[PDB]
């Protein structure tokens, strides 16, 4: 209960601790995880990606081959609404974010869906989101946070937003190459010291000075309070952490509670992705199936990302990311796809969100 970490202001919202749990798709950070995180005084973040899979397609209008048909069902408005409602049964009106990737054409529809579902903050990476305020003008209080890989992106985002909307972002998350999910770096750049998060945070904070010290949130490879203090001492206003929350009981993808305590470092690797950025995966499930020559059949049903072009890139890289992550949420160990931050192998015990926040904030 006693902490020397100070509350963090994001636009019109305040969180007791300068900690986000990063959004995790598919079905990894929904109502149980995000709700309990926000209950603890950190920012809980609901993933808006693949919400059609929620409760095995409870809220989809059409299913083909056990998959949500097209993007209107893959990004399901009614599912998102119920995930927020269920989260607020736990955290009340404590702030919640919605994470939505940029590399869908339907971006504005899902952003307004998140706003209408009750999100207080929108977080967007997997691209350069120069038009977030376009879709949010009906919701003046929702804070808007791009995820960036570099100071150059910060400067462009601020100029494009300022010129077009007379608004700048409420915060920036800078994500480094030790992160889970996709990486904002070329494969070869992920191993180079110049792009280590400790090197990126100073540059982004310095870039932020010119626009009035927009808060910078450091993400990627942050494990414990010592890493938090390191990032804060480098100018960051807070941290976003995901892999630690991936290893909590309240994670909405229950498979991880069985998979992570066995996870070995040599079984974590960067792979290709239909999204067009390197993804950090666990060497199991669909990956192993591909290497055996038993790859699941590919045929675009959910139309989940624009860069894929309805299966072109999925066929080239060998797997459909929607199908694989959805199968993991539904419990499929043989054909599911599984993601992790570089630190995933350090998960031994599965602990509660409450004990994890205690660990991260005590003192
Ligand atoms: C700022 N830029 C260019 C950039 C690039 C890469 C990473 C980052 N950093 S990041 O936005 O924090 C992210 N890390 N992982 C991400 N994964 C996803 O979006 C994702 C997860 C599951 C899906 C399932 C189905 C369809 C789409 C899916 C998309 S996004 C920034
Ligand atoms: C399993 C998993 C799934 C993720 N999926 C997403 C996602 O859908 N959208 C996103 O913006 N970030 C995603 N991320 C990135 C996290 O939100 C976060 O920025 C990053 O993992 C922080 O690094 P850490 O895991 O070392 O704390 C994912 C991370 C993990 C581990
Ligand atoms: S085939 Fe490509 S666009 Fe279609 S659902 Fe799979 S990854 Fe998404």
């Amino acid at each position: 209960m006693v902490s020397t970490l100070k509350p963090l202001k994001i636009g019109k919202h305040t969180i007791k601790f300068p900690i986000f749990q990063g959004g995790m798709g598919v079905g990894i950070s929904w109502d149980e995880l995000a709700g309990n995180v926000a209950k603890e005084g950190a920012l809980g973040v609901i993933s808006a990606v693949g919400t059609g899979y929620y409760k095995n397609m409870r809220f989809v209008e059409r299913i083909v081959a056990k998959k949500p048909f097209e993007a209107l069902n893959f990004y399901s408005k009614k599912a998102l609404n119920e995930i927020f409602a269920n989260a607020r049964k736990i955290c009340g009106n404590n702030p919640l974010g919605a994470n939505i990737l940029y590399a869908i054409n339907d971006y504005g529809r899902v952003l307004r869906d998140s706003c209408e579902a009750g999100a207080n903050i929108i977080i967007t990476g997997a691209g350069l989101p120069t038009n977030m305020p376009e879709f949010a003008k009906d919701f003046s209080d929702v804070a808007l946070i791009p995820i960036i890989s570099s100071a150059k992106a910060l400067k462009i985002l601020c100029k494009r937003w300022s010129d077009r909307y007379k608004r700048i972002p409420d915060a920036f998350i800078v994500e480094g190459p030790l992160s889970g999910g996709h990486q904002g770096f070329k494969y070869e750049d992920c191993f180079k010291e110049e792009f280590r998060l400790e090197n990126l945070v100073p540059k982004v904070v310095e870039a932020s000075k010119e626009w009035g010290n927009i808060p910078i949130i450091a993400a990627g490879g942050i494990w414990d309070r010592k890493d938090i203090d390191t990032m804060l001492s480098l100018g960051a206003s807070g941290v976003q952490m995901a892999t630690r929350f991936l290893g909590t009981k309240e994670c909405d993808a229950k498979v991880y509670a069985d998979l992570l305590p066995t996870l070995k470092k040599e079984d974590i690797l960067l792979i290709k992705s239909p999204v067009g950025y390197p993804a950090r995966a666990i060497n199991t499930g669909v990956i192993k199936r591909i290497e055996e020559g038993n790859a699941p059949k590919i045929a675009c049903v959910s139309n989940c990302v624009a860069p894929c072009n309805r299966g072109e890139e999925a066929k080239k890289v060998g797997y459909c990311i929607a199908d694989g992550l959805g199968r993991s949420y539904l419990g499929n160990r043989e054909e599911g796809l599984y993601f992790t931050g570089a630190n995933g192998y350090r998960v031994d015990k599965i602990i509660s969100v409450h004990e994890l926040i205690k660990e991260l904030t005590e003192g």
